[PDB]
């Protein structure tokens, strides 16, 4: 007795090699309710059948099939609920197979199925799509990494690349995906699956520092047809130890969410397309990005990888997208994972370290060093042990201790979770202003090797320190830092996007500035004396904190408590 | 110390220490093992004192002696006192870190401490985490030390921070003390006391056998072979 | 003349990949002239069932005790000419065993006389490993799902040496959700053997054999350890302080909580008995000259099969069935620390 | 006082030196000269005596003054160092005989040689 419809127009989307195409749905219930909704499925062949819950990351609507995303039958047509009449216009990103669009009665809790769509389909479902650059093992090797639907006995990808206008030449890509029983849990190994399709490496090496470079994405048909992406563009990296003004921006805990406005699994970042806003707009002034953490949260709504790349690919198919691992990429109880929380929702590390690169030695660790000009950044990993002993200790101080200050002089640690001091409610009410265990073994290391700054994600808000060395702080200046500062810098700034958290009701010693909203920061390295922070919103990109560090390589080199290397009286 | 640098508390006052510069010593009473800190000393893994630390602990037979109690002035466990919340922290820093193995790995069962003026009492506890949710009648394997901070004997009362943590169970600012009473090998009791009245103001009990102690807990079970 | 060869995967590649893996081959003259050092009879089998199956083997591991010339030098030519027909065209590993490298007051660990007074150089020069010092012979190398760890057995392998903390970096490098499939490979038996000159010595090992490298083997998850040396093949069950870990024979499913080991030895040279004895954890045991094939079908689904060299036909065999969540879990003595907090 | 002396080219690229690089077929040229990376492109073009020639990039990096510790290098003894380029010559043929050249492309589009 509802006699519905809904149909999808247009049903062939993206010709001249466009990969978003908007598309818009009309439908009707002749029953209508204000609880109606419509999702998205790709594959357009989905089954509607209930599978109930079974754990907190298991969410509704509870399809076997999980949509990619839904919304409200009234969202835009607001006489809906009284004429059974609606209209949504959604843009659709490419993520390979086809889209069906479904129409339900009963909210997202007690959902009926009464109509199903027509399918729509992009030109080519296995096109290459959203390439993301990272640093590769070397200064001169950066990495090109993309998804197609073409796996290795489809065609041979590859990259063709070169200096602007210059010659170019095609280099391999290494192939890597994986698969439904690769997800250790629920959602992600259940009712959130979705097929990744194929992740592509290519490593472009032998570059020349601030050189232009071209690139694009190919794959080889056996048929001996090639498939070419649109051309992509970007500046190689400077020299380490280069004079020149570089700028890098970090943040935590962005996420994603849907620009058409549509609701989707896991969508608590309404702050995600402010801050990406801000750094697309400032990009020619940005020259390369560390998302420390926390990164789309999919949490086994596997779609939603994809869905983060095309969020992401303005900013990472021309500047290097640094990422590190946070606790919804990997947390979930008995994989060996430090914290044994289930908010990876099932994915256990495997999409976070497949979908992106970085030049760590064991991806699967997720701990690496890089260098950007006169910064040196050593990476952790808060969701594997971190203590005196563990595997990445001995990783942190070979890195702090291989960086030759003079030529790079500000070194910068990078953490998800906050192994500094931050003074967030759900921190303070379990008698922390840290993780447990978060700073006492490591700010040796971050002493010892005059750590500059230190910054976190995971706490959804930002605050900066006073220089500071066990819970003290060392230099009183809250703005202008000159010479030997005797301690290091910490930063929070984990409101990339992520639902903002509180801050306890205690004012610390060594608690500077806190903001309760959604921001990044940019480093500034004008020269080897001069570094500036700035704190940005992300709702207007403009500066709310800052400070600068003034001061010469012989300050660094200066003894500082817990920092003075041995000597000999003997001449 | 307005200059003493230690040395009337260690001439005018006898303990059975190696070395009584040091002041850290492990001492038995029956039933009870005190295993006592100096907190005016490095306490951290790679340190004298620490490697003390893990020999008194580990040297005690729990069968014949059930009841093994750590000893420190400053907190190096759990407290909410105001000084320490405003510089960050619910301990002294690095208090508890490399300790807390030792108290774990060897089932420490209850841990006190002077230095702050007041009376606090936690949650058997481990990294901050509460490992067995009753208030006042532990049974069997707890899982977790239970500290308590008992600085309240004269000095200045000390102010708590205006937060109430997941593990605090209990808080008095006032002036008191505690007492234990063992009653047999399988039964302790804790009261804490007044001292503008001598009554009882909190308390506890532990009832639990050995075969409860040589249970395994999170950080504390032993290497196992597989062979018979 | 021109030769050609297959570029190895990506690390972590998808793709069915195929690995030959033995002991002990030897050389022979196909011509039946005598020679010194003449007693590897089942060597041009081996080799002959190995090139007949090349188009399905994309690797192979000669696990020690290569040409057996002992000193006669003149063999190690006809060891490279033996083996060309395999080697000019897939990539073919080689360990150091007892025959290449042993000799008195040489620094080797083992005082024999088994090289002949080569003392390693010939094995050292006439092949290429990747080892960062070719006199130490341990490496890692990879073929797509496969990661293995080569020890040298004729130096020492304990806890606090050189060896040992190779090894442990060897182990714990590989990404196991990329690279599911962690063998280990030595010459002599460092795991179980119930060869009868082990027995004899009371022993179901080299002394010394499992007892420092069974604590990484074990935290690591190495999947299986093979070894030459004793000239026959057997087979033990999931094993971990000499008790099995899993009850199998075939059908291997989730965390095994052990490691299998396998004594591949049979390559060529005169074949050894078994002791009188068959302990709980020899599933198989073989008296014949033979080899192993590992097939890695994708990164859940694994094959070994034991082929004899008579006739190349597969005798014994067994399958691993796991995911990455089954590497993840814990076992005994393979459990990761954890924090309480959230 | 005298009067001004100078070389018609005071930037020129001058006085190279080789080190061993990172692997055995590595090598690495380092020189000085008075351009900045702004001022011009370093580059080393190199091949076999006689040979293909190839160019390869440099590596760029300075002091200053006030990176010296203390005096006389901070102070009386300063004086600027212009820009010191480094190129790593890679896949060398062994005892192979080789030769190469400084480079610097001018953003005018000139290339000055050594
Ligand atoms: C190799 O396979 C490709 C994938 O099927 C072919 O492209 C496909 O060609 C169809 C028309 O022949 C067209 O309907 C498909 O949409 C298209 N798909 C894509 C991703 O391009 C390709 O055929 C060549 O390209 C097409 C578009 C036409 O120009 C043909 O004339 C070409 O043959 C196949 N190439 C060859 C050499 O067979
Ligand atoms: C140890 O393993 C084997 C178990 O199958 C035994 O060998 C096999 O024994 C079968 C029945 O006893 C017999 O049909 C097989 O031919 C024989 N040999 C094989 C499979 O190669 C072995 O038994 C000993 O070995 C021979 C000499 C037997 O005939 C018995 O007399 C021996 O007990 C087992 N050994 C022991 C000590 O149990
Ligand atoms: C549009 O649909 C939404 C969603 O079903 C309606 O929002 C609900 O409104 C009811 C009554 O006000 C509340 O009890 C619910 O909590 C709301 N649910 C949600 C998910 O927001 C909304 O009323 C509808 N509006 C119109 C004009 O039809
Ligand atoms: C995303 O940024 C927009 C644009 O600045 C924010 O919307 C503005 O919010 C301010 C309050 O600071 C209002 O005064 C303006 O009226 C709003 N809109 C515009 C278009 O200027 C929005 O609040 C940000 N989103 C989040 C979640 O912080
Ligand atoms: C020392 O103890 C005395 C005796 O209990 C306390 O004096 C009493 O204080 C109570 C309040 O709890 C009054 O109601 C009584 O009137 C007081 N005196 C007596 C003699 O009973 C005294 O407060 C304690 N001193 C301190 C500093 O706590
Ligand atoms: C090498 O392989 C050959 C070929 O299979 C083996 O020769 C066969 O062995 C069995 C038993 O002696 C006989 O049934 C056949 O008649 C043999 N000869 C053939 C088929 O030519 C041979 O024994 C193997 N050599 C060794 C040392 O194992
Ligand atoms: C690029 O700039 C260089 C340097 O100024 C030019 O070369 C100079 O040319 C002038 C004549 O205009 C001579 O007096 C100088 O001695 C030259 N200097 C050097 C270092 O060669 C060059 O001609 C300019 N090129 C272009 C295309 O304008
Ligand atoms: C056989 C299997 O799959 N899992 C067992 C598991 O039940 C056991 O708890 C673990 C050791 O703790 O060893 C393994
Ligand atoms: C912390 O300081 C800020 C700025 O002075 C103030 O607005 C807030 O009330 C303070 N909180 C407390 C508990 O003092
Ligand atoms: C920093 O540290 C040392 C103590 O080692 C102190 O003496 C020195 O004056 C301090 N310098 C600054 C710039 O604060
Ligand atoms: C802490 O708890 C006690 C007892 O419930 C109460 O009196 C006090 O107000 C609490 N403080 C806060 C900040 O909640
Ligand atoms: C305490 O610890 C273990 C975890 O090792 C748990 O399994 C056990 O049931 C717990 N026992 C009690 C009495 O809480
Ligand atoms: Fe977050
Ligand atoms: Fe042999
Ligand atoms: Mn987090
Ligand atoms: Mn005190
Ligand atoms: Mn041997």
């Amino acid at each position: 007795d509802e006699h519905a419809y809904i149909k999808a127009t247009p049903n062939v989307l993206g010709f001249e090699g466009h990969y978003t195409e908007w598309v818009t749905l009309q439908y009707s219930n002749n029953k209508p309710s204000i609880d109606d909704w419509i999702g998205v499925f790709s594959p357009a062949n989905f089954s509607a059948s209930t599978c109930p819950g079974e754990n907190k990351m298991t969410n509704p609507p509870f399809l076997c099939s999980a949509p990619i995303k839904f919304q409200y039958a009234n969202f835009s047509s607001h006489s809906y609920k009284d004429t059974g009449k609606g209209s949504l216009k959604l843009q659709l990103i490419n993520q390979r197979s086809d889209f069906s669009f479904a129409l339900f009665t009963g909210g997202l809790t007690n959902p009926k199925l009464i109509a199903v769509s027509n399918k729509v389909s992009f030109v080519n479902p296995n096109a290459p799509v959203y390439p993301r650059l990272a640093q590769g093992k070397t200064w001169d090797e950066i990495t090109v990494t993309w998804t197609s639907g073409y796996d290795i006995n489809d065609a041979e990808p590859f990259v063709e690349w070169g200096p602007k206008e210059g010659n170019l030449v095609k280099t391999p890509a290494g192939t890597l995906t994986f698969d439904r029983n690769t997800m250790c849990g629920a959602p992600a190994r259940t009712v959130g699956w979705r097929d990744p399709g194929y992740i592509h490496t290519s490593f472009l090496k032998e570059l020349w520092p601030n050189r232009e470079y071209t690139y694009k994405l190919g794959h080889r048909l056996f048929n001996g047809t090639t498939i070419w992406s649109k051309e992509y563009h970007f500046k190689a990296s400077p020299y380490p130890g280069q004079s020149s003004v570089q700028r890098v921006v970090i943040f935590g805990d962005m996420g994603k969410a849907e620009a058409d406005g549509s609701n989707e699994y896991n969508n608590f970042q309404p702050g995600s397309l402010n801050t990406t806003k801000q750094i697309i707009q400032d990009l020619e002034d940005i020259d390369i990005v560390f998302h420390i953490g926390d990164l789309c949260y999919a949490n086994g709504y596997i779609s939603q990888w994809d869905q983060f790349t095309a969020q992401i690919e303005p900013i990472a198919s021309t500047v290097p997208y640094m990422t590190a691992s946070g606790n919804h990429e990997r947390d979930w109880p008995g994989t060996g994972s430090f914290y044994g929380n289930l908010d990876s929702g099932g994915e256990c590390g495997v999409p976070a370290q497949t979908m992106f690169f970085v030049p760590a030695e064991n991806r699967e660790k997720f701990w690496y060093s890089t260098d950007y000009g006169m910064f040196r950044f050593c990476i952790a990993h808060t969701e594997l042990d971190w203590r005196k002993g563990t595997e990445q200790y001995e990783f942190i101080e070979k890195c702090l201790a291989s960086v030759d200050r003079q030529k790079q002089p500000w070194l910068i640690f990078l953490a998800h979770r906050v192994l500094g001091y931050s003074s967030a409610g759900f921190y303070v009410q379990e008698g922390s202003f840290e993780e447990p265990m978060g700073r006492e073994d490591l700010q040796h290391l971050w002493q010892k090797y005059k750590v500059d700054i230190a910054m976190y994600g995971h706490v959804h808000n930002y605050e900066r320190t006073c220089p500071i060395y066990q819970n003290v702080c060392t230099n009183k200046e809250k703005h202008n830092y000159k010479g030997n500062l005797n301690g290091t810098i910490h930063v929070v700034v984990g409101g990339g996007g992520a639902s903002l958290a509180e801050f306890a009701p205690i004012n610390t010693t060594w608690s500077i500035f806190k903001d309760h909203d959604f921001g990044f920061v940019k480093l500034t390295a004008f020269d080897h004396s001069n570094l500036l922070l700035e704190y940005r919103k992300s709702s207007d990109g403009q500066v709310y904190d800052s400070f600068t560090i003034s001061r010469d390589y012989r300050d660094i080199l200066a003894c500082s408590v817990d920092s003075c290397p041995t000597t000999t009286l003997a001449s």
